[PDB]
């Protein structure tokens, strides 16, 4: 229904991540904590690092444990390491409950914490079979379910601003809302449109059909989901499997080719600029993903504009972007700037995933995002990597 002490209690943007305010220990010690869904555990700086101003103090924490064990957790992106413990946790702009919950104290880290994002830690939301070292390495929202009545659900509203956000306006901005244990109506337009988790590890899901433009796609579907599709708060770009990649960047090409863009541009790696206000957002084509329904031989869309997948970066007065779709060879990746368009249900208790127009997606005046359905699709199973 309403969660009105949880709406609004983010800040971020999809360059730099989306944040939550927690505490942890005894007396309670505040962070700012990266919203994750692409990942399982609770870590946190525990020591002194030149882009942290404040970490977790394990020695002023009277209700600190200490899980005698470590864990390294290499990765592309970051790599960090660090000692297990417990600790009471609390999410201010939450549910009112304290929670014991696993805590990862890191201790050394490479390229994991990022100069001006302003968190001091990630919050994994994802499933334990994907927490390190193991999956008996409960996840913070685990704990939370189990200590607590808080549903086994959350829901996601990530704000792009449609422009650039200095270092004070970020501080200053509201990013969006994370609502734990329930779905807030205000938040969205239209219905809510439901997806199957396909298994509980990430929060993957099955794409059946792809369209530029209402243009079909038309690759083989097992080629969307190759070698999985999944929901991550903590990915910036909507990443696509290599060949899926080739094919939408052809066609958005195809699409926009009264505007010839440097190849730097579609790498994602050179910024694009146009006069103050002149972005012509009518030439770049809108974006379906059809999903798997809940219903059998039932699919869905989520239409997403270029105002979600051109990214606002500052250059001048001129109005500048980034390609935010890139390639991957892990899958699909629905990241910041497809999460932006939406407001995302994670629920687990349904194992589903729900979406909707987002209340804060940036639009024009001739086109919005959308969330439509049904539509009658046939072997749906089929689109699934295995
Ligand atoms: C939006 C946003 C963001 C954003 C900004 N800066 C750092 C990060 C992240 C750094 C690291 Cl390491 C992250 C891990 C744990 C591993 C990974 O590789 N992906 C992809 C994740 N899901 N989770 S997210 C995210």
């Amino acid at each position: 229904g309403s969660f009105v002490e949880m709406v609004d209690n983010l800040r971020g943007k999809s360059g730099q991540g989306y944040y939550v305010e927690m505490t942890v220990g005894s007396p309670p010690q505040t962070l700012n904590i990266l919203v994750d869904t692409g990942s399982s555990n609770f870590a946190v700086g525990a020591a002194p690092h030149p882009f942290l101003h404040r970490y977790y103090q394990r020695q002023l924490s009277s209700t600190y444990r200490d899980l005698r064990k470590g864990v390294y957790v290499p990765y592309t992106q970051g790599k960090w390491e660090g000692e297990l413990g417990t600790d009471l946790v609390s999410i201010p702009h939450g549910p009112n409950v304290t929670v014991r919950a696993n805590i990862a104290a890191i201790t050394e880290s490479d390229k994991f914490f990022i100069n001006g994002s302003n968190w001091e830690g990630i919050l994994g939301l994802a499933y334990a079979e994907i927490a390190r070292p193991d999956d008996s390495l409960e996840p913070f929202f685990d704990s939370l379910v189990k200590q607590t009545h808080v549903p086994n659900l959350f829901s996601l509203q990530l704000c792009g601003a449609g422009f650039p956000l200095n270092q004070s306006e970020v501080l200053a901005s509201v990013g969006g809302s994370m609502i734990i244990g329930g779905i807030d109506h205000s938040l969205y337009t239209g219905s809510l449109w439901y997806t199957p988790i396909r298994r509980e590890w990430y929060y993957e899901v099955i794409i059946v059909r792809v369209e530029i433009n209402g243009q079909d796609l038309k690759m083989d579907c097992k080629e969307y989901n190759y070698d999985k599709s999944i929901v991550d708060s903590g990915t910036t770009n909507l990443r696509l499997p290599k060949k899926v990649f080739e094919a939408a960047v052809k066609s958005i090409k195809a699409a926009s080719s009264t505007e010839k863009f440097p190849d730097g541009f579609w790498l994602g790696e050179q910024l694009v600029c146009w006069q103050a206000g002149t972005t012509p957002w009518n030439i770049f084509p809108v974006i379906s993903l059809y999903l798997m329904g809940e219903v059998t031989n039932q699919s869905f869309r989520i239409t997403i504009l270029p105002q979600q997948y051109l990214r606002p970066v500052e250059d001048s007065q001129d109005d500048c972007y980034k390609f935010a779709i890139s390639q991957s060879s892990t899958g699909t990746v629905m990241g910041a700037v497809i999460m932006e368009g939406f407001y995302v249900v994670f629920d687990r208790a349904r194992k589903r995933i729900g979406f909707a127009v987002s209340a804060c997606h940036v639009h024009d005046e001739f086109r919005t995002a959308a969330v439509e359905g049904p539509f009658v699709t046939l072997d749906m199973e089929d689109c699934g990597y295995n």
